[PDB]
Protein backbone atom coordinates (compact mmCIF):
# COMPACT_ATOMS: atom_id res chain seq x y z
CA UNK A 1 0.00 0.00 0.00
CA UNK A 2 1.04 3.65 0.03
CA UNK A 3 1.83 5.54 3.24
CA UNK A 4 -0.68 7.91 3.07
CA UNK A 5 -2.80 6.95 0.40
CA UNK A 6 -4.06 10.01 -1.64
CA UNK A 7 -6.43 10.83 -4.62
CA UNK A 8 -4.64 13.23 -7.31
CA UNK A 9 -5.86 15.07 -10.42
CA UNK A 10 -3.71 15.48 -13.96
CA UNK A 11 -4.51 17.06 -17.10
CA UNK A 12 -2.48 15.04 -19.59
CA UNK A 13 -2.06 11.72 -21.33
CA UNK A 14 -2.68 8.54 -19.62
CA UNK A 15 -0.20 6.85 -21.56
CA UNK A 16 2.60 9.01 -20.03
CA UNK A 17 1.49 8.36 -16.69
CA UNK A 18 4.16 8.12 -13.53
CA UNK A 19 1.70 5.10 -11.75
CA UNK A 20 2.44 1.55 -11.10
CA UNK A 21 -0.25 0.83 -13.44
CA UNK A 22 -3.02 1.72 -15.87
CA UNK A 23 -6.44 1.29 -16.33
CA UNK A 24 -7.49 1.93 -20.03
CA UNK A 25 -11.32 2.88 -20.83
CA UNK A 26 -11.55 -0.56 -23.41
CA UNK A 27 -14.22 -1.41 -25.93
CA UNK A 28 -15.77 -5.19 -24.87
CA UNK A 29 -13.77 -7.01 -28.19
CA UNK A 30 -10.15 -5.79 -27.03
CA UNK A 31 -10.67 -3.14 -30.29
CA UNK A 32 -7.72 -0.52 -30.70
CA UNK A 33 -10.86 2.34 -30.29
CA UNK A 34 -10.68 5.82 -30.03
CA UNK A 35 -9.41 8.44 -27.36
CA UNK A 36 -8.02 6.98 -23.72
CA UNK A 37 -8.02 3.16 -25.83
CA UNK A 38 -5.91 4.29 -28.84
CA UNK A 39 -3.87 5.79 -26.89
CA UNK A 40 -3.11 3.04 -24.84
CA UNK A 41 -3.21 1.32 -27.76
CA UNK A 42 -0.19 3.08 -29.17
CA UNK A 43 2.03 2.68 -25.90
CA UNK A 44 1.82 -1.10 -25.01
CA UNK A 45 -0.08 -2.76 -27.91
CA UNK A 46 1.12 -6.20 -26.58
CA UNK A 47 -1.57 -5.65 -23.87
CA UNK A 48 -4.34 -6.30 -26.22
CA UNK A 49 -3.83 -9.92 -26.77
CA UNK A 50 -7.21 -11.48 -25.38
CA UNK A 51 -8.12 -7.97 -23.56
CA UNK A 52 -11.64 -9.12 -24.92
CA UNK A 53 -14.06 -8.75 -21.92
CA UNK A 54 -18.35 -8.10 -21.43
CA UNK A 55 -19.32 -4.37 -20.35
CA UNK A 56 -19.00 -3.87 -15.83
CA UNK A 57 -16.00 -5.92 -16.08
CA UNK A 58 -12.26 -5.46 -15.82
CA UNK A 59 -9.54 -7.65 -17.35
CA UNK A 60 -5.42 -7.31 -16.69
CA UNK A 61 -2.90 -8.20 -19.37
CA UNK A 62 1.00 -7.34 -18.63
CA UNK A 63 2.87 -5.50 -21.17
CA UNK A 64 6.16 -7.20 -19.89
CA UNK A 65 5.70 -6.62 -16.02
CA UNK A 66 3.72 -3.37 -16.46
CA UNK A 67 0.13 -3.99 -15.74
CA UNK A 68 -2.61 -2.46 -18.15
CA UNK A 69 -6.50 -3.01 -16.89
CA UNK A 70 -9.01 -3.06 -19.54
CA UNK A 71 -11.95 -1.52 -17.89
CA UNK A 72 -15.89 -1.70 -19.93
CA UNK A 73 -17.74 0.97 -19.01
CA UNK A 74 -21.13 0.91 -20.50
CA UNK A 75 -21.82 2.73 -24.09
CA UNK A 76 -25.07 5.21 -22.80
CA UNK A 77 -26.17 5.05 -26.47
CA UNK A 78 -27.07 1.77 -26.17
CA UNK A 79 -27.98 1.19 -21.99
CA UNK A 80 -30.90 2.82 -20.54
CA UNK A 81 -29.93 5.54 -17.80
CA UNK A 82 -30.35 2.66 -15.00
CA UNK A 83 -28.56 -0.15 -16.64
CA UNK A 84 -26.01 2.24 -18.13
CA UNK A 85 -25.44 3.48 -14.00
CA UNK A 86 -25.31 -0.36 -12.94
CA UNK A 87 -22.91 -1.39 -15.04
CA UNK A 88 -20.81 1.76 -15.01
CA UNK A 89 -20.46 1.30 -11.03
CA UNK A 90 -19.75 -2.69 -11.50
CA UNK A 91 -16.57 -1.93 -13.54
CA UNK A 92 -15.30 0.18 -11.34
CA UNK A 93 -15.55 -2.45 -8.63
CA UNK A 94 -14.05 -4.82 -10.63
CA UNK A 95 -11.01 -2.44 -11.22
CA UNK A 96 -10.57 -1.97 -7.18
CA UNK A 97 -10.34 -6.01 -7.23
CA UNK A 98 -7.74 -6.20 -9.99
CA UNK A 99 -5.29 -2.99 -8.18
CA UNK A 100 -5.86 -5.38 -4.45
CA UNK A 101 -4.54 -8.24 -6.80
CA UNK A 102 -1.89 -7.09 -8.24
CA UNK A 103 -0.57 -5.27 -4.94
CA UNK A 104 1.14 -2.24 -6.96
CA UNK A 105 1.28 1.15 -4.58
CA UNK A 106 -0.27 3.78 -7.07
CA UNK A 107 -2.92 3.33 -10.53
CA UNK A 108 -3.34 5.93 -13.17
CA UNK A 109 -7.27 5.86 -14.12
CA UNK A 110 -9.35 7.69 -16.81
CA UNK A 111 -13.56 8.79 -16.37
CA UNK A 112 -14.93 5.75 -17.51
CA UNK A 113 -18.04 6.56 -19.69
CA UNK A 114 -17.12 10.14 -20.21
CA UNK A 115 -15.92 10.72 -23.90
CA UNK A 116 -17.49 9.17 -26.54
CA UNK A 117 -19.56 6.22 -24.42
CA UNK A 118 -21.39 9.32 -22.49
CA UNK A 119 -24.47 9.29 -24.57
CA UNK A 120 -24.11 12.74 -25.48
CA UNK A 121 -24.11 13.75 -21.91
CA UNK A 122 -22.07 15.22 -19.02
CA UNK A 123 -21.30 12.29 -16.91
CA UNK A 124 -17.78 13.84 -14.73
CA UNK A 125 -19.94 13.74 -10.92
CA UNK A 126 -21.74 10.20 -11.99
CA UNK A 127 -18.19 8.27 -12.93
CA UNK A 128 -16.36 10.11 -10.65
CA UNK A 129 -18.88 9.09 -7.36
CA UNK A 130 -18.59 5.85 -8.65
CA UNK A 131 -14.69 6.24 -8.56
CA UNK A 132 -14.56 6.73 -5.15
CA UNK A 133 -17.22 4.60 -4.29
CA UNK A 134 -14.75 1.57 -5.38
CA UNK A 135 -11.24 2.87 -4.55
CA UNK A 136 -12.04 4.17 -1.46
CA UNK A 137 -11.32 1.26 0.64
CA UNK A 138 -8.12 0.39 -1.79
CA UNK A 139 -4.67 2.10 -0.34
CA UNK A 140 -3.41 2.69 -3.99
CA UNK A 141 -2.49 6.22 -4.59
CA UNK A 142 -4.90 6.77 -7.06
CA UNK A 143 -4.14 9.15 -9.98
CA UNK A 144 -7.27 10.13 -12.37
CA UNK A 145 -5.96 11.64 -16.22
CA UNK A 146 -8.23 13.87 -18.06
CA UNK A 147 -8.11 16.52 -20.79
CA UNK A 148 -10.21 19.26 -20.47
CA UNK A 149 -9.18 22.52 -18.27
CA UNK A 150 -13.13 23.09 -16.78
CA UNK A 151 -13.04 19.12 -16.07
CA UNK A 152 -9.52 19.47 -14.23
CA UNK A 153 -10.87 22.39 -11.66
CA UNK A 154 -14.17 20.42 -11.14
CA UNK A 155 -12.30 16.91 -10.40
CA UNK A 156 -9.55 18.82 -7.88
CA UNK A 157 -12.83 19.95 -5.90
CA UNK A 158 -14.47 17.21 -5.66
CA UNK A 159 -10.91 15.55 -4.25
CA UNK A 160 -10.20 18.31 -1.61
CA UNK A 161 -13.89 18.23 -0.43
CA UNK A 162 -13.64 15.12 1.22
CA UNK A 163 -10.20 16.28 2.69
C1 LIG B 1 -7.19 12.05 -20.70
N1 LIG B 1 -6.08 12.56 -21.48
C2 LIG B 1 -6.02 12.42 -22.80
O1 LIG B 1 -6.76 11.65 -23.41
C3 LIG B 1 -4.97 13.23 -23.52
C4 LIG B 1 -4.40 12.87 -24.71
N2 LIG B 1 -3.53 13.83 -25.13
C5 LIG B 1 -2.74 13.79 -26.36
C6 LIG B 1 -3.52 14.86 -24.21
C7 LIG B 1 -2.82 16.06 -24.22
C8 LIG B 1 -3.02 16.94 -23.16
C9 LIG B 1 -3.88 16.62 -22.12
C10 LIG B 1 -4.57 15.42 -22.12
C11 LIG B 1 -4.40 14.52 -23.18
CL1 LIG C 1 0.07 15.42 -22.62
CL1 LIG D 1 -15.67 6.79 -22.96
CL1 LIG E 1 -11.65 15.36 -19.84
Amino acid sequence: GAMAPSYRVKRMDIAKNDEECVVNAANPRGLPGDGVCKAVYKKWPESFKNSATPVGTAKTVMCGTYPVIHAVGPNFSNYTESEGDRELAAAYREVAKEVTRLGVNSVAIPLLSTGVYSGGKDRLTQSLNHLFTAMDSTDADVVIYCRDKEWEKKISEAIQMRT
